[PDB]
């Protein structure tokens, strides 16, 4: 991802929100989407999830490689549930499919969040604020 | 409130957003979120990708079972770029990771859609997006 989130609590807060937006120079090709919406747990979970993944991403090296947030998501959900395997299109190999965080239930979603925080901690990761949510 | 989305494509579009954000009533207690976000693949493009994946999902069965759109994205992406493999957390096995469609370049992403369209085509897949589009012209006239 690359989503800058804002909690408009004070008028100064939204004054800064107006800055961020005013500074976007549009391009029919590579767009920048802005979205207003009220808070809800579901959305607050994905905000916190991606925040930690971003921290772990940027801070933890995995066996000589640096994985992005999406890669780390796959490695984490997989610690909690095995991946599936279906044939590849060519029919001469296979492809693995991890479980999605989408049709994942609060209970088993707080478990993933626990693992990430747990893992990043043993490794002394510096959690951002959106992560300490 | 209801969620609002302003994909910024033109300064005219941008002006709507900065005003909308201004039309907001701050509130410490129940604050609202204004989230901005980078994008590689247009907002409209995506609707097409997921409508395809969905159609294939609904119409073609892969070796004995039906896969959801997400699962089909993997298979299709797997056909273009090799899935990466990495050591699991427990340190006693491995986890295979597909390629990120988000990170994809415009030349690749373009190819993904071609693959999906080509695959569904020889499978007799009826495209839902075209169906809607045709019902819109039917309604206009």
């Amino acid at each position: 991802m690359k989503k800058l989130t804002f909690e408009i609590r004070s008028p100064a807060h939204q004054q800064n929100a107006i800055h961020a937006v005013q500074q976007i120079l549009p391009d029919p090709t590579k767009p920048i989407v802005v979205t207003i919406q009220e808070r809800n747990r579901s959305l607050d979970q994905n905000r916190k999830l991606w925040a930690c993944l971003g921290d772990v991403s940027r801070q933890v090296e995995w066996h000589g490689r640096w994985l992005d947030a999406e890669s780390w998501k796959c490695v984490f959900t997989a610690a909690l549930k095995q991946q599936d395997v279906v044939p590849n299109l060519a029919g001469n190999g296979f492809v693995v499919i991890g479980q999605s965080t989408s049709r994942m239930r609060v209970g088993e979603f707080a478990e993933l969040l626990e693992l990430i925080q747990a893992f990043g901690t043993e490794r002394g990761v510096k959690w951002s604020d959106e992560a300490r949510l």
